[PDB]
């Protein structure tokens, strides 16, 4: 495992996040910590504008940290061997009853704490749907395939939101990652996975309050091949 001098086995973040959800405007901040080697991380969040929000939070849960990624097997650490500059990433998720969220993020490195800045944009969340309802119970955990495309990474996952009452709605999320480090001094990885686990903690008062942690390993597929892979 490389490790890069600024990234160390503790760190903090911050972040600031603005966006609009079927045309709901809202603001949240968070601060949070981590142990970036070991894969894991806490992030409190406070919606401090446009509260109550009307939407589950679930929605913005993946907006809230790729450094925190436990990279195994000599996987290339695209995140950790981009600082001090940093890195963006720009999603699409699609839900499955037709609800489309767009989130862009910056993350940076300001006096030894990371800095992440978010925009988030959802529309045609339906009014029925457990979303605008609040009828949601959590992500369950998710394999995330990425793989290097034109100097930066894309990333492919579906994830499975629990509902009240039981069942699942599906999204796909399609992210486009790019270091803010030029690429002669950047070590690529190949095709890779990420297996996921974000976890709600604890909650208060509509959801204006969130604790939420997460494990993330980046790993080859461990499975036999036939072909030396």
């Amino acid at each position: 495992s490389m490790v890069s001098e600024l990234i160390k086995e503790n760190m903090h973040m911050k972040l600031y996040m603005e966006g609009t959800v079927n045309n709901h405007h809202f603001k949240c901040t968070s601060e949070g910590e981590g142990k970036p080697y070991e894969g894991t991380q806490t992030m409190r969040i406070k919606a401090v504008e446009g509260g109550p929000l009307p939407f589950a939070f679930d929605i913005l849960a993946t907006s809230f940290s790729r450094t925190f990624i436990n990279h195994t097997q000599g996987i290339p650490d695209f995140f950790k061997q981009s600082f001090p500059e940093g890195f963006t990433w720009e999603r699409v998720t699609t839900y499955e009853d037709g609800g489309v969220l767009t989130a862009t993020q910056d993350t940076s490195l300001q006096d030894g704490c990371l800095i992440y800045n978010v925009k988030i944009r959802g529309v045609n969340f339906p009014s029925n749907g457990p979303v605008m309802q609040k009828k949601t119970l959590g992500w369950e955990a998710s394999t995330e395939t990425l793989y290097p495309a034109d100097g930066g990474l894309e990333g492919r996952a579906d994830m499975a939101l629990k509902l009240v009452g039981g069942g699942h709605l599906i999204c796909n999320l399609k992210t486009t990652y790019r270091s803010k480090k030029p690429a002669k001094n950047l070590k690529m990885p190949g095709v890779y996975y990420v297996d996921h686990r974000l976890e709600r903690i604890k909650e208060a008062d509509k959801e204006t309050y969130v604790e939420q942690h997460e494990v993330a390993v980046a790993r080859y597929c461990d499975l036999p091949s036939k072909l030396g892979h």
